């Protein structure tokens, strides 16, 4: 309810929202991804299109179908566009294309607006009738695998518009407009809204963690983007410092390869918890990053990181990978540290850890920093700004 957020971001941004939501009242709006059980678009979505529809749009969304063959395909293409490394038979676009035609007549794509989240779908523009097509780009583009870039760009060029979450990840090999609107947090979802310290404390021992003691805790897939083995690496060099620290890894399940290493990487403390929860377990999320002392997000590739603004939000400090999207949100000093090594990672550990005044100032800036940024109220008002430009061009 667009009421409830005035509290957080005030009237002026409400009545802002409302007035663009007129100006589109009688647009048809699609947007299709490749999950709808899944990970951050979904959680963006799930809390993105119930506001539009309540604000009077006439928004779907739609979720494309493949084999594991398909998601095989997908997978290794989002990793060669964000590494820019990889080998990629010739198959694989043979593949993609005839899962775009598959999904092209099982979705009807005669709207005014759709909205593409992703490579995923990408080529579902092969299929367009006439309205406005904008490619919403989640994942770090800024130095692709030159074969698969190349090759999507075939796509991507065919689109009215684009949005990437950081100005950073803009192309010069594009001409069509391109508009930086970072991803949100909704406030009042179950991954964000309050709970009672009867419930956080319950779910934290049932894991058999010690509240009594500090929580360092990254939220993540046990996937090599996200770095688990560097993770702990930094716990065990903090460790020698901080004795009573535990680590809690909190993933989502060639993943359980990096799992295993993880494992491996962890044979010896007995302080690091390594969970894998089913994905919808927003209240287990939101417990752990209320239990936490400072949160970590050490990833090698993110395009933004919503467990980084789900961290500042509950006014904890982020060690973060100094890459992508993680940068607007870690201000070095300020809500956190950027970091390009583990060693670095475990220097911050260990200076956070014994500075409880500067963890909590970090915290509020954390917070502050969120409310002003990265709240869905702004996505939603930015979203509706880029369809009013991107439709009234054509
Ligand atoms: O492209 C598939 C991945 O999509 C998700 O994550 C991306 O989108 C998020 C929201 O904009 C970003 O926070 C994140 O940096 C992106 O990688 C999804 O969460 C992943 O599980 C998928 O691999």
């Amino acid at each position: 309810m667009i009421e409830r957020y005035v509290e957080f971001v005030g009237e002026h941004e409400i009545d802002a929202i409302f007035k663009y939501a007129e100006k589109l009242k009688d647009l048809s709006i699609l947007h299709v991804n490749s999950t709808a059980a899944g990970g951050g678009v979904a959680e963006i979505l799930h809390r993105l299109v119930p506001l539009m529809r309540e604000l009077g749009l006439n928004a779907e969304w739609k979720v494309i179908r493949g084999s594991q063959d398909f998601f095989t395909v997908t997978k290794s293409f989002h990793n060669a566009l964000q590494t820019g490394k990889g080998e990629i038979p010739d198959e694989y676009f043979k593949i993609y294309d005839e899962w775009q035609e598959i999904n092209a007549g099982e979705i009807p794509l005669d709207y005014d607006v759709v909205f593409i989240h992703d490579p995923q779908p990408a080529g579902l523009v092969k299929y367009r009738k006439k309205g406005t097509w904008i490619w919403r780009c989640h994942i770090d583009i800024s130095n692709p695998h030159p074969k698969v870039w190349g090759f999507l760009r075939g796509y991507i060029s065919k689109y009215d518009g684009m949005i990437v979450s950081i100005p950073e990840f803009a192309r010069d090999d594009l001409d069509i407009p391109q508009i930086a609107i970072p991803p949100s947090i909704d406030p009042l979802s179950p991954k964000n809204m309050p709970l009672p310290q009867t419930t956080v404390d319950r779910i934290v021992d049932k894991f058999g963690v010690d509240r009594e003691r500090p929580i360092i805790l990254q939220v993540s897939r046990y996937d090599r983007a996200k770095d688990p083995v560097g993770v702990i690496e930094s716990f065990r060099l903090a460790k020698r410092h901080v004795p009573d620290a535990q680590l809690v890894y909190l993933g989502s399940p060639e993943g359980e390869v990096v799992y295993r290493e993880t494992v491996e990487a962890a044979r010896g403390e007995k302080d690091v918890h390594l969970l894998m929860l089913p994905p919808n377990s927003h209240v287990e999320v939101n417990a752990f990053q209320r239990a936490a002392t400072v949160v970590m997000q050490k990833s090698i590739k993110e395009g933004f990181g919503l467990t980084v603004s789900e961290a500042l939000w509950k006014r904890k400090p982020v060690i973060g990978g100094n890459t992508g999207g993680i940068r607007i949100q870690v201000i070095n000093g300020v809500t956190g540290f950027l970091v390009d090594s583990p060693k670095a990672a475990a220097y911050y550990l260990v200076y956070l850890l014994k500075n409880k005044k500067v963890r909590e100032e970090m915290g509020e800036a954390g917070r502050d920093h969120v409310r002003r940024n990265f709240l869905i109220t702004q996505q939603l008002r930015r979203y509706l700004m880029a369809i009013l430009y991107l439709t009234k061009r054509h």
